[PDB]
């Protein structure tokens, strides 16, 4: 079902949350060796989630589920905000800019925590 696919994409999302929190602890400890690996893992997770969310949106459209389309449009636009912030973090790590890294990390956390309200309504609309 579109709903089973949504639950799968939500689980990938929660996987990225878990890796993000481990990455934050490593950043705070100064384990540059670990942060680089977590960043690569997160990028692969975000790429997968984006693909899954897009397939779900296109299926909702083909089903004529207007309400799910609206919510998925709003959700994917916010997903892109987080992805822009994540890309900025990746660049800041590569430049050695821990100050910017922390700032972007904090921003990505609240773009993520504020997207929580919408993920719940998407499940119910699909």
């Amino acid at each position: 079902s579109v709903k089973s696919e949504y639950a799968e994409a939500a689980a990938v999302g929660q996987e990225a949350v878990a890796v993000f929190n481990t990455m934050k602890a490593a950043f705070q400890n100064g384990d540059k060796e670990a942060v680089a690996q977590y960043l690569a893992r997160l990028a692969s997770l975000y790429t997968r989630a984006e693909e899954l969310l897009n397939r779900i949106l296109e299926k909702a459209r083909r089903e004529g589920n207007k309400e799910a389309v609206t919510l998925m449009n709003e959700f994917t636009a916010t997903f892109q905000t987080g992805k822009s912030i994540f890309n900025a973090m990746v660049a800041a790590f590569k430049n050695g800019d821990d100050d910017s890294f922390e700032s972007y990390l904090q921003a990505l956390e609240k773009v993520t925590a504020k997207g929580e309200t919408l993920a719940d309504q998407i499940a119910k609309a699909l």
